[PDB]
């Protein structure tokens, strides 16, 4: 089997992407944030504290003839950005772009933190990291991809995120028309539960490539590119007037600037992030100070190849017995 679904930016900045997901019978379609940095499929629901729901579409398990309470199971998750959610668990039928999994754990939120409430466009998350990170207790549950894998034509999914435009998540096949040149594959460590890999270096603008190993995670659920402070300083030094602002929370730059591109290495291959992808706009409405899309990972504890990086590539998440990651230009 295969599936193919369009993923759509939630706003004009590509702060996140939502993908429609069918849950239950009859289908209830919710727009979920596909997140290769976590491993829980959780949704706003009829069980979510009413004051914490503000415009989201909810899953109502009592209206699904295939929903079953997973007795005794609870979940609770905290994300790198400080947000969180928790609740109980149902199993139900879940379909993405024509690919159906029966008996998928659907984690129903009883509580969500303010950042979720305040984002009316995201109805929940669909985790695509390794199932070892799944938070369901006392019986850990499998991700949608893990459940689908054996039925797929090939045990892979691909992320093709758009810049200021829709893109695509495919399951079970590689669309050879969706990228240019060849796909370069690189090793993955699953030791921390992430799609963790090592970039071979970077360049700023038209500058020379610096060969250096940068360990990090491919994370569709993180907006920006978080890299070591040395790398980030080298990038922003090429933007007149750019500076790190402790008050704002990262590097800012004059909105009048033209940003240089940023290149990262994948083996001997190179992925070029255009300068415009690194612009996250005014820090507040009407400001001439703009927020940068490349930020320091210092104090996160891990480097994160988030959407800023991934949207410059066609990315293969290869879930074969020994997982690997593939990157192509597009």
């Amino acid at each position: 089997s295969t599936g193919s679904a369009t993923t759509t930016p939630i706003d004009s900045l590509d702060d996140a992407y939502i993908t429609p997901v069918q849950i239950g019978t009859p289908a209830q379609t919710l727009n979920l944030d596909f997140d290769t940095g976590s491993s829980d499929l959780w949704v706003f629901s009829s069980e979510t504290t009413a004051s914490e729901v503000d415009g989201q579409t909810i899953y109502t398990p009592s209206k699904s003839t295939t929903a079953k309470l997973l007795s005794g199971a609870t979940w609770s998750i905290s994300y790198g950005d400080g947000s969180s959610s928790s609740g109980d668990v149902y199993t139900d039928t879940v379909s993405v772009g024509g690919l159906t999994v029966t008996g998928q754990a659907v984690e129903s939120a009883k509580k969500v933190s303010s950042s979720f409430t305040e984002d009316s466009t995201i109805d929940g998350l669909l985790g695509l990291a390794f199932s070892t990170l799944n938070t369901v207790s006392p019986t850990q549950q499998k991700t949608f991809f893990d459940n689908a894998k054996a039925s797929l034509d090939s045990p892979v999914f691909t992320a093709d995120l758009g810049y200021h435009a829709p893109g695509t998540y495919n399951f079970g096949f590689i669309d050879t028309t969706a990228y240019t040149g060849s796909i370069t594959y690189t090793a993955v460590s699953t030791k921390q539960g992430f799609w963790e890999w090592t970039s071979t270096g970077y360049a700023v603008g038209s500058g020379t490539f610096k060969s250096t190993s940068i360990d990090g995670i491919a994370d569709t659920g993180t907006t920006l590119l978080y890299l070591p402070a040395t790398v980030v300083s080298a990038y922003w030094a090429q933007v007149s007037g750019a500076k790190s602002s402790s008050s704002v929370g990262g590097y800012v730059f004059p909105c009048s600037a033209t940003l240089p591109s940023f290149t990262f290495g994948v083996g001997s291959a190179r992925i070029v992030i255009p300068g415009d992808y690194i612009d996250f706009g005014p820090i507040s409405t009407g400001s001439s100070s703009c927020f940068g899309g490349i930020q320091s990972s210092a104090g996160i504890g891990i480097n994160i190849f988030g959407d800023v990086a991934l949207k410059a590539a066609f990315v293969v998440f290869n879930g074969a017995t020994t997982p690997t990651l593939g990157f192509a230009s597009k």
